[PDB]
Formats: structure tokens, C-alpha cells, sequence
């Protein structure tokens, strides 16, 4: 059957199944999916643009802006002007947001280790390498 | 940074970027994303359950049921009773739906070939193999 080997379908199914496993943990720790994606994407990062955040969190930019309105109100993130461009807003995690998400990030790493363990280090690194190359070739 | 190598984030970004490329083609041919996923998942398939269709199309089951209401009204799919279980509904593509989607499926195969060409046959097959194994290990 067409769908059994069609790459976009395989990527989307694998992504949904693994992510839905971790979302149960995230919600048990008081996070929504979008809050978790934003804080995990910003943790240990320099400030990035709203558009970059939208791409890496796979969230539409108007949705991200509304999310940042409330996460900034809760002191978990901060928006800042671009040092040069008046049309670009940067965003960073605050210390409060980092402390809020650090434990969950450790649980995320453990869950990822469990997902990748049956494949071995070689196949795991090959998968991550291929995905990174694909993203860098298709990002706008 | 955590997010740069986190497998669920890599899978979701790669999936979104590649799929969004093909969705432009699908809509130019008059398909919505959900209609394309249903018809492509059913093409060349025996009847499958609603729950199976929801999993492979990564669409919530109530959403799939509403979608099938209108696709069945347009004669593109047919729901049928399970030969044994009264609690299971099966669904299939009709000849009309297959003829509607066949050309688009060829374009999908060409787009996939372009996406995978830089990686080579070995890395492409390794990726598809790993994704299939991951789905089969995490599907409920
Ligand atoms: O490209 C998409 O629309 C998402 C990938 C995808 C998930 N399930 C699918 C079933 C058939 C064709 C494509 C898909
Ligand atoms: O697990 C998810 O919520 C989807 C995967 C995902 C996409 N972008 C992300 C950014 C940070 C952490 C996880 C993700």
C-alpha cells in the first residue's frame, strides 16, 4: 500500500506517537504542550526571533505571539527588541522559566533514551543526523 | 542546546516542513490536507477500521468521523459494518475516490523522490526502516 512506505506519513505517525507519550508526563507536571515546546526550545539558547521560535516549536506565528503574551505575563519568557532591526522581536527564557522546566527536560531526555535504546547508538545517531540535514534543507 | 538534538523535536520539524511542501500541491489539485490523507491511506487498501484510519492519518477519531460523513456523501469513501464485530466500522476508498486521488499520489511519489535523492538509497531505506519500526513499537 502507498501509505505503508510514504515518508511524510511515516514521519508524522512516528512523531505523533512518541510525542503523545511524553505529553502525558508534561501535563502531569503542569505544562501544556505549547508551553513545554517554548520553554524547552529556549532553554540554554541565546535570544531568538519569534519566527525562529515558531519554526522550531512547529507553531503558527500568531499562536506563538498569543502564547508569549501569557508566558511573559507569568515571567517565564521575555521579549526584547532586535539590537538592529525594528521589525524583529527576540525572545528568551527567564531564570524562572528555566527552573520551571529543568526537571521536565531531564524526564524528556530519559524518555528519549528509552525510545532510542532498541535501535542502538549507531542507528540513533544516523536517524538524528538525517533529520537534522532534512530540516536544514527544507527550512525557509 | 537541548532542542537541537531532541528526537521528538527533530521528527516534528522534519515532518512539518516536508508535508507543508506537498500540501501546496494537494490544494492546487482541490484537496484539503485531511481529504488527501484519508484517500492516500485508503488507496490500494482492504477496508480498515475507523480507529486504524485515525491512527495512520494522525487525525482524532471524532474529526475523522465528521470527515467521513462528508466524503461518503461525495461518494469518495464508503463505511461498512465489521463482518463480525457490531462495535467496529470499516472504511474503504471507492473507485471515484481512487480516480480522484491517483494523479496526486503520483506527484506525491515524485516529491518524496526529490526529498530523498540527496540522501541516497541506503540512507533513505534506513530512515524508512527505522520510522516503521518506531511506529510499530509505539502504536496502541
Ligand atoms: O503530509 C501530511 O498531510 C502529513 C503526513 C501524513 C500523515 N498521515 C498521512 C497519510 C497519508 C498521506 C500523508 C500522511
Ligand atoms: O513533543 C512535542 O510537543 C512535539 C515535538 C516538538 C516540536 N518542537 C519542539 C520543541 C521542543 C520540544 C519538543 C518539540
Amino acid at each position: 500500500r502507498f501509505v505503508d512506505d510514504y515518508l511524510p506519513a511515516l514521519l508524522a505517525q512516528a512523531s505523533q506517537l512518541i510525542s503523545s507519550e511524553f505529553h502525558e508526563v508534561a501535563r502531569q507536571h503542569g505544562f501544556s504542550v505549547s508551553e513545554w515546546r517554548v520553554m524547552a526550545s529556549l532553554a540554554g539558547s541565546e535570544p531568538i526571533s519569534i519566527g525562529q521560535l515558531a519554526q522550531v516549536t512547529v507553531t503558527k506565528q500568531p499562536t506563538v505571539t498569543r502564547l508569549l503574551d501569557r508566558m511573559e505575563a507569568r515571567g517565564q519568557v521575555e521579549r526584547l527588541p532586535h539590537e538592529s532591526d525594528r521589525r524583529i522581536t527576540l525572545v528568551r527564557i527567564t531564570r524562572k522559566g528555566l527552573k520551571a522546566v529543568e526537571h521536565l527536560m531531564e524526564l524528556a531526555r530519559e524518555h528519549e533514551r528509552r525510545v532510542l535504546e532498541p535501535f542502538g547508538l549507531r542507528r540513533a545517531e544516523e536517524l538524528k543526523q538525517t533529520l537534522r540535514q532534512m530540516i536544514d534543507l527544507h527550512v525557509h
